[PDB]
């Protein structure tokens, strides 16, 4: 008791400091913020500890080329459009596919787009639209294409990390009062700064191909939370990206359903509620879309447990 007056003591002044969750136990409960940017996986927004992605700040979503990262990105977009919000897409990569972007709920023709000459330019006009205080989601796609003039240009040879420095200390501000989430897309082979400007950082992998007989249907993908400023790090969640789909909320309410034995099981039959959802994963996963009023009960009950 001498002792833990003295350490909690310690943290108080710490938090005060530096910010809060600036220190935590790895077992502490998360501090629920008013509002959130679900991420399209419930598996993923608990492992996010608050729900979703956090509100005016910067976030980073890295892993190999076609990791679903992207796809991450896009649902949050979605969702911030969903409750109402703007959206903005800066494009250094013009690999958008809309119709995909579509499917998952985006809605495209009101979604600000900026395809812009130069890296500074990408993030000068970013932080413009932050500034406005309009937009409720900014997706950065990428920081390895965020290209300095100079290099651009002709011609020392270090500064593209120095520019994302310069240009994230302004941004920070920017989306701490504009209540503004900025994502960032990142590769894998300016990040030595983003690292440490953002409040979470999600490693993005593709874990194994998806079955449907001998023809494929997708990716179960794995997201490791490996920065979290908002609640106890290293999490990570599993969750199923269908192609021309994305992310299978309803296949990710089943797994947590079943983790959190909300949803039982007699062999290959899900049971909920002391009722069948199907025998086997798929026909579950397809019952739930058929059936959304008992799918959001799920949801509802999932989040009821955690608090999320």
């Amino acid at each position: 008791p001498d002792r833990e007056k003295a350490l909690e003591l310690a943290v108080a002044q710490i938090e005060k400091s530096y910010g809060k969750g600036s220190v935590m136990r790895l077992g502490d409960e998360a501090r629920q913020p008013i509002s959130v940017i679900p991420t399209g996986s419930i598996a993923l927004d608990v492992a996010l500890g608050i729900g979703g992605l956090p509100r005016g700040r910067v976030i980073e979503i890295y892993g190999p080329e076609s990791s679903g990262k992207t796809t991450v990105a896009l649902h949050a977009v979605a969702n911030a459009q969903a409750a109402g919000g703007v959206a903005a897409f800066i494009d250094a990569e013009h690999a958008l596919d809309p119709d995909y972007a579509k499917k998952l709920g985006v809605d495209t023709d009101s979604l600000l787009v900026s395809q812009p000459d130069t890296g500074e330019q990408a993030l000068e006009i970013a932080d413009m639209l932050i500034r406005s205080g309009a937009l409720d989601i900014v997706v950065i796609d990428s920081v390895a294409a965020l290209v300095p003039r100079a290099e651009l240009e002709g011609e020392h040879v270090g500064l593209q990390a120095r520019l994302m420095s310069q240009a994230l200390r302004k941004m920070t501000g920017a989306l701490n009062n504009s209540g503004t989430t900025a994502i960032f897309i990142n590769q894998l082979r300016g990040g030595k700064a983003l690292k440490f400007y953002a409040s979470v950082r999600m490693d993005v992998r593709r874990v194994e191909t998806l079955k449907d007989g001998t023809n494929a249907v997708g990716n179960r993908t794995r997201v490791k939370v490996v920065k979290n400023k908002c609640s106890p790090p290293f999490k990570q969640a599993e969750f199923d990206i269908l192609y021309g789909k994305g992310i299978s909320r309803e296949g990710s309410l089943i797994d947590m359903g079943v983790d959190q034995g909300l949803i039982r099981k007699s062999g290959a039959w899900f049971t909920y509620e002391g009722e069948q959802l199907g025998q086997g994963k798929e026909n579950a996963r397809n019952f739930l879309v058929e059936n959304a009023d008992v799918a959001d009960e799920i949801e509802k009950k999932i989040k009821e447990k955690l608090g999320i």
